[PDB]
């Protein structure tokens, strides 16, 4: 299935994922497309950040959904 990631400077990238893919593994798909280590990524949906251990089907993300990428510079 297809989900959209909207970057912090404002590009869209499209990632092919499964409902059982962890937020951890969608960050690995961002590393593929964009060249960014997962470590330096935080992801948002509906103004709420996503925990790495949770799947796409535990936040109830169905295809065509915009998850949003924020790059981390500071601790935390």
């Amino acid at each position: 299935m297809q989900i959209f990631v909207k970057t912090l400077t404002g590009k869209t990238i499209t990632l092919e994922v499964e409902p059982s893919d962890t937020i951890e593994n969608v960050k690995a798909k961002i590393q593929d497309k964009e060249g960014i280590p997962p470590d330096q990524q935080r992801l948002i949906f509906a103004g709420k950040q996503l925990e790495d251990g949770r799947t796409l089907s535990d936040y109830n993300i169905q295809k065509e959904s915009t998850l949003h990428l924020v790059l981390r510079l500071r601790g935390g």
